[PDB]
Order: structure tokens, then sequence, then C-alpha cells
């Protein structure tokens, strides 16, 4: 069983690229990170920062989670992110995505000991 922390790193971390490598990025990364396996994951965000910098958000600004839980944290600094958004043309198993790059504050849900990111909640 994949740990919640490892699943967060697979679904949301991409420290290799500074920003949305290309117009191809989401099509390749949604597939390579196994987010198009059983269905086309409809939206997903990748963060282009060090793992240590993303883990550190669990000690930053405490905010409400979209689901009403209290364990979400907002980054004090903006981070380089890529939003991936499934198109209309997109029909499983040929999942098609729009790659958008932005610099935004991330919001992540944290749990455990050690206290680490487990859920990408939002960017603002
Ligand atoms: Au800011």
């Amino acid at each position: 069983k994949e740990t919640a922390a490892a699943k967060f790193e697979r679904q949301h971390m991409d420290s290799s690229t500074s920003a949305a490598s290309s117009s191809n990025y989401c099509n390749q990364m949604m597939k390579s990170r196994n987010l198009t396996k059983d269905r086309c994951k409809p939206v997903n965000t990748f963060v282009h920062e060090s793992l240590a910098d993303v883990q550190a958000v669990c000690s930053q600004k405490n905010v409400a989670c979209k689901n009403g839980q209290t364990n979400c944290y907002q980054s004090y600094s903006t981070m380089s992110i890529t939003d991936c958004r499934e198109t209309g043309s997109s029909k499983y198993p040929n999942c098609a995505y729009k790659t958008t790059q932005a610099n935004k504050h991330i919001i992540v849900a944290c749990e455990g000991n050690p206290y680490v990111p487990v859920h990408f909640d939002a960017s603002v």
C-alpha cells in the first residue's frame, strides 16, 4: 500500500522542471504519474519546488480545508505550479489536458507524525 505522503509526492511534486516544461507537460505527466490509469483524473496540480519547501508549508498559514477540516496550510510565498485540466476532446483512455503555469500560494492538507502534506487542496 502506497503511503498518503508518497501518493502526494507522485500526484503533486515535480521539482525537476522550474515551470510547465511545455504545452505537452500535462499530457505526459498525468500519464507517467498514473493519474490516467482507471480514468482521466479531471484536474491536478504539480508543484515545481523542493520537497523540503513543500513539506515546510505544513508549518505555515493554517486555513480551513474545502471539506471543512482544519488541517490545511497556505504557503507564505508563491510557488511555481502547473494546473492540468482535462479538455472536452479528452476521451479515456486518451486523456487530453491543458497545461497552465502560474505562481500562486498553495494550500495543502497535512497529517501524520511526521506532519507532512497528504492532499493538494487549492492554489490562491
Ligand atoms: Au504572497
